[PDB]
């Protein structure tokens, strides 16, 4: 139950196989291939949680044989965009399977991410955004931290993805190791394009520190922090 | 005493001021604009040192005032390279400035560099290497740190520019603040351009492990890693 849609259109279809392994059956994707998702929990357990951007039935890693997911129209999604529209923040203590088509994932919840053993599997990149997505037209414009000050908190146990992995948060901090092809953590209070480019910056009212303990296991690390004075420990 | 040039032709003209400040007239740059400096010890104390990049007299931050350096003829140089040719490793616990026209810098000593509490004042980028230089037909063509195991360490009272910093070494062990426009790290077995692109890396014959502590105030950091295994712990 980790997992509650939005009662409207772009709530996705969630239920539970064996073990609790949640399965999301995405929305249709638009014409951009964005499937936008909309949630009032969005959780991960142990068990973890499969999306199901399969256009044939076939056999998922984490809940077993699956159907093709019929939302999908015969085009799958080229991202998977999932978006807190509640007060609740998000707590992630398992792997996210994208079934089918590999895809970008996007998490949204501008009241706060915790990771403690999360991870990724089947996805070229996987973002967690402490922030909002912005829209104009009907069209996904980037992403906002602005006006925020919430957390994106990685555990113990850390995150493993094989992928790129961005972390974007007016602060992070991070306890355990981070495993990904590249990371890219961008800090402080900014809004983004689509693909994370900054476009603009403000100076928060107090002090927004992050601090990254634990290790990191990847080829290319960059962490830009534009909260002007604030800095990262390490 | 710290800084003690080799005895050949690119040996700079070193001298000790009033208070125990080092300067170095820097030896003629070549045609690409390289002072190319060669030392049997290249170490900084809390006095600094000075590097007369200048055409014209003026007044030092550190040295007062200093002529010329008529090492020049006429054209000051985009590059001061600083190598260490010796088996001496170095220890910087203190202030590099570049008199005159703000130049690059690069400190290349394959056996070992330590910071603690250095600095650099009108350099618009400043490199470490714990690495050699690597020259075809008299000109440079960058930097390797293959079959190198030893450390670039900073030191507790950290490290500040308002340039960029370069920080490439097989590993690296940061226990202090590093203040610069832009850091970026390069650790591993590598061969670099000029301008530090990666051109090549070999897997280390043991872990070549890279511990950063303390902080980083800057708004751009890049970290890479070649030693595949290896890891950055944070």
């Amino acid at each position: 139950n980790g997992i509650v849609p939005d009662a409207g259109h772009q709530g996705p279809d969630v239920s539970a196989v064996n073990g609790g392994t949640q399965v999301i059956n995405i929305v249709t994707p638009n014409n951009e291939g964005i499937s936008h998702n909309q949630y009032q929990d969005f959780n991960v357990g142990k068990p973890g949680a499969v999306f199901n951007n399969a256009l044939e039935a076939g056999q998922s890693q984490l809940a077993g044989h699956l159907n093709a997911n019929s939302n999908l129209n015969g085009q799958a999604a080229s991202l998977i965009l999932n978006e807190v529209v509640s007060r609740n923040p998000s707590f992630l203590l398992g792997q996210q399977e994208v079934f089918g088509i590999a895809a970008e994932s996007v998490l949204s919840n501008p009241n706060g991410i915790t990771c403690d053993g999360c991870g990724f599997i089947n996805t070229s990149r996987s973002s967690l955004v402490v922030g909002n997505p912005l829209f104009e037209n009907g069209q996904l414009k980037g992403y906002s931290t602005l006006n925020n000050t919430n957390l994106l908190s990685l555990g113990k146990n850390g995150l493993n993805t094989t992928g790129l992995l961005d972390l974007i948060a007016p602060r992070i901090d991070s306890r355990g190791k981070i495993t990904a092809a590249e990371i890219s953590a961008f800090t402080g209070q900014n809004t983004f394009s689509q693909h994370f480019d900054i476009l603009s910056s403000q100076k928060p009212v107090s002090a927004l520190d992050s601090y990254f303990f634990g290790s990191m296991q990847s080829g290319r690390i960059r962490i830009i922090n534009t909260a002007e004075g604030s800095g990262v420990k390490l």
